[PDB]
């Protein structure tokens, strides 16, 4: 009864009043590839090293199954598609959505939504939070706050899954693409802290051919940050 | 997203863009009761024995997952349940629906909707289909064409699902009432033919039994079949 009319993501759309984590669920059920699993409200929603993803009523919780028939080293770009499509979705609302590398999107430096991708090669699981009309963590911010007025969740929805379609339709196709729009998109020319074993401070200056994080560092030193238990912070 | 405040028909809904039956789907997969299938299109929708039931989009297409701890007695009406959800949701829509013993609902004796059930031991599927704004066979009618207007299809859902589960909650606790309901907004008074035998269709049983007179002054009482007005 929803009419979508994509090719692959949101073929079927599994949605809960309530449920622990979109993401969890995706991962364990035995899932046909674009299937949609989204939620009113998350118990356990999660981040990256499960840290806690506020999920109240009103926001925009889902998990996307994908098996992207791509080579394995293509695969750590499927975040990114996620990222471009809440992207593409904020624009379409007016919102000035901009990604903090690798899986973050932001307004006005403020978290909107969030994006984590888990998978062991066959079967991808693509989720994303985005707040819409909820109650946010502070320092954070949502399209009702950035609007001033409340937003059809459905309609924002709809223009994600689209959107996601798309793009993950031309990432089978040429998984490189997705690249161009991350960099236009992506907030870039700043300092920013990278927090990992270690730390250091540079200018965020670009994303490879590998969806790397060019850092330059004030002695010149040209670093390539790969994404996984790395943390990125403005200054 | 869809924010149903629903107790435990829509607790969960699974939407396909397209499905050979939202019946055989939930027949064979394991589901929480007050699940809800629903598709924009099915490719072998049916009605009983196994008949043709066109599902093209545009049409409110769903199965309901069950499983009622009342007497083996009570199940047979399910299928009301069906039936007067959708009258109520066509009167919201300002459209009168009448029941056709035992699963049709016409508008000006035109079929509109169509129940279906089927208990498989672990749970009872209960099967709606309703003409919204797809084409329909010959003969049948559809929310569009009797408004004249196109309808949000996912307005029609909302509306169906709320009025299901009130209904469903009563049910689980009054099972007799659903009967009364369906009296109240039925078909009756009227000649039909069952099959066969003709006679006046006067009113249904306790057990949902449609209660028919022979000309002779005889009584029947009808379990199931297929009634023609
Ligand atoms: N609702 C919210 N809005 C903005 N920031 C939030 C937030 N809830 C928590 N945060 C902050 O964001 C951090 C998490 O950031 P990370 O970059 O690691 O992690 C993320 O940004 C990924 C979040 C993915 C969420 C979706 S919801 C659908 C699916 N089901 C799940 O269980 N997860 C996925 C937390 O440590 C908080 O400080
Ligand atoms: N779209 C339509 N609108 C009005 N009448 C129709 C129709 N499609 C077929 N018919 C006629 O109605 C008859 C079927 O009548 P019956 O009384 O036996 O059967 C019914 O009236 C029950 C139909 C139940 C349909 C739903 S759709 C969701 C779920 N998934 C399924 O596969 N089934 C359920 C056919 O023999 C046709 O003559």
């Amino acid at each position: 009864m929803l009419g979508l009319k994509t090719s692959i993501i949101g073929r079927r759309v599994i949605y809960f009043q309530e449920i622990t984590s979109t993401n969890e669920f995706a991962k364990t059920s035995y899932l046909e590839e674009g299937t949609v699993i989204v939620a009113d409200k998350q118990t356990m929603g999660h981040g990256r090293l499960n840290r806690k993803w506020e999920s109240p009523e009103g926001g925009l919780w889902l998990s996307i199954v994908l098996s992207p028939k791509v080579p394995q080293k293509d695969l750590p770009k499927i975040v990114f598609l996620g990222a471009v499509g809440v992207v593409e979705t904020l624009k379409e609302f007016s919102i000035d959505g901009r990604i903090k590398w690798p899986n973050d999107v932001l307004v006005n430096y403020k978290a909107i939504a969030g994006v984590l991708v888990e998978g062991k090669g066959d079967k991808i699981v693509l989720g994303i939070g985005l707040n819409v009309n909820n109650k946010v963590p502070n320092g954070a911010t949502s399209m009702k706050l950035e609007l001033g007025s409340e937003v059809p969740l459905l309609s924002v929805f709809r223009s994600l899954i689209t959107n996601l379609d798309r793009l993950y339709l031309n990432f089978l196709k040429n998984p490189m693409d997705i690249l161009n729009l991350v960099r236009d998109n992506m907030i870039l020319g700043v300092r920013v802290k990278i927090l990992g074993d270690g730390s250091f401070e540079g200018i965020a200056e670009d994303i490879d051919d590998f969806g790397r994080l060019i850092i330059r560092l004030d002695s010149g030193e040209v670093k390539k940050v790969i994404y996984g238990d790395v943390s990125l912070r403005f200054l």
